[PDB]
């Protein structure tokens, strides 16, 4: 039976406000409705992975795996396994997968992050899940950010805690947040980013909505103009957003939009908004596309929609050669020439880079760059041709050419990094000079950039 080197990933967000959810729920993992969706040649087609994130979630862990499990047996005549579940409050988790997949599947990690202080710590934040399948990181966030039209910078603050302090996938990667720690990793959840339009509009808003025409409320969408203004998921995609706002709803029907200021909502407008969103990022070059993106149209027990994603997600094989795991293969490196960062720091302290990958037996210490001075004020650290020559596990190229280094560049004074990144070692050619470039984050915000050249041998 062979190993896969694709699979596809079900992202489920539905936030349930605090209801038990109706007696079928299979549209939602059929992805039927509206927006981008599945065929129905494929509804018998199990995906591999199906990943359920809760928000406002009244059920017992036990309750809502009762009715997943018995929806997609129903669906798909398969009995899934359940890889995890994380609840934090009413913030759940749910990872399912092919029993097929059960020894494929390691490193299973959970955590939550809370976010706010005293006022604003008590029902918002994450939970999260990794695992290894065969040779590919895996990591999904489901988040419940703060709340309201006028609280975007709280969302964005809510966003960089969550992506600072959950602690999933390899804690040897110790420069890297979870946004370089994985192959894929999927973000979704309720965001609560909203359209952002004067509360007069409400009616208009409606009325576009029955049109079916998006166009001008998306240009007001808070997660769409934050994103193009590097304010929050800097280097995350989206699938285009084709299917109705999936909040406020009259529960019990999907024809009305309740929007207007009560005492329930503090009194606040809640006009129309895809708070309920699914973004995802994978490392350079590796085959990840979306198959759907959507809301349910039959599922009425919240003042939310589910929210549906399907995605074909490249993995990788666990590889064994004669030589690696467990030693190098002199067969194989990988140099950098003409290397250098470039970084926004106004501080001034020598540098120096790690290289860390699952292809090398332990991460990589280089020398100090050398520091001069750009054009437009930036530090520029040099490393020219100073870099080492990396070692690989194993030299096989169906191996090598698929894997990924990840660059820290680290203060000398501090050993703290300044900038993370990731250079993809899937070329052009082997044992040939060739550009490679990363932007470098820190706390997931733009920090520099590294670029230089690369030459890759491998047993070929
Ligand atoms: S499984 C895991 C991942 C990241 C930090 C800590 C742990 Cl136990």
């Amino acid at each position: 039976q062979p190993e896969p080197d694709m699979i596809t990933i079900f992202i489920g967000t539905w936030n349930m406000g605090n209801a038990p959810p109706p007696k079928k729920i299979t549209s939602w993992f059929l992805s039927k409705g509206q927006g981008k969706t599945r065929d129905d040649s494929a509804d018998y087609i199990p995906h591999d992975i199906y990943v359920i994130g809760t928000q406002e979630d009244p059920l017992s862990e036990k309750e809502w795996l009762e009715i997943l499990k018995h929806s997609l047996q129903e669906i798909t005549s398969v009995t899934f396994k359940t890889v995890a579940i994380h609840t934090l409050w009413n913030i759940r988790i749910v990872v399912l997968a092919k029993p097929e997949h059960e020894n494929r599947i390691s490193h299973i990690c959970t955590d939550n992050v809370k976010t706010g202080i005293a006022n604003t710590l008590g029902n918002k934040g994450a939970v999260g899940v990794s695992f290894m399948f065969n040779g590919t990181s895996l990591g999904f966030v489901n988040s419940h950010l703060t709340s309201g039209s006028e609280k975007k910078l709280r969302r964005n603050q809510n966003y960089m805690n969550i992506l600072r302090f959950l602690a999933l996938g390899d804690k040897k990667l110790s420069p890297f947040n979870i946004t370089h720690r994985f192959t894929h990793l999927f973000w979704f959840g309720d965001l609560n980013y909203r359209v952002d339009l004067p509360t007069w509009e409400a009616e208009t808003i409606i009325q576009k909505i029955k049109q079916q025409q998006y166009a001008d409320l998306l240009s007001h969408d808070q997660l769409l103009t934050e994103r193009r203004e590097q304010k929050v998921f800097l280097h995350f995609e989206e699938e285009e957003i084709t299917f109705a706002p999936t909040y406020r709803f009259e529960r019990l029907t999907r024809d009305k939009y309740a929007y207007t200021k009560q005492k329930a909502t503090g009194m606040k407008y809640n006009l129309p908004s895809w708070c309920d969103r699914v973004l995802w990022k994978s490392y350079p070059l590796v085959h990840v596309v979306c198959q759907s993106y959507g809301s349910t149209s039959d599922i009425m027990t919240s003042d939310h929609s589910p929210v549906f994603a399907t995605f074909e997600a490249g993995v990788t094989s666990q590889f064994v050669s004669k030589n690696g795991p467990g030693t190098v293969d002199s067969q194989g490196q990988i140099e950098f020439l003409r290397c250098y960062a470039t970084l926004k720091t106004k501080s001034q302290t020598k540098f120096y880079l790690e290289f860390h990958s699952s292809c090398l037996e332990s991460f990589v210490k280089s020398q100090e760059g050398e520091n001069e001075e750009g054009s437009e004020g930036e530090l520029v650290v040099k490393f020219g041709e100073t870099l080492p020559k990396l070692k690989p596990i194993i030299s096989d190229p169906e191996y090598l050419l698929d894997q990924h280094i990840l660059i820290s560049i680290k203060s000398s004074d501090s050993d703290e990094s300044y900038g993370e990144g990731c250079i993809a070692l899937r070329l052009e050619a082997t044992e040939t000079q060739l550009p490679i470039y990363t932007p470098l984050t820190h706390h997931g915000e733009l920090t520099g950039h590294f670029q230089g050249e690369i030459k890759l041998q491998t047993s070929q």
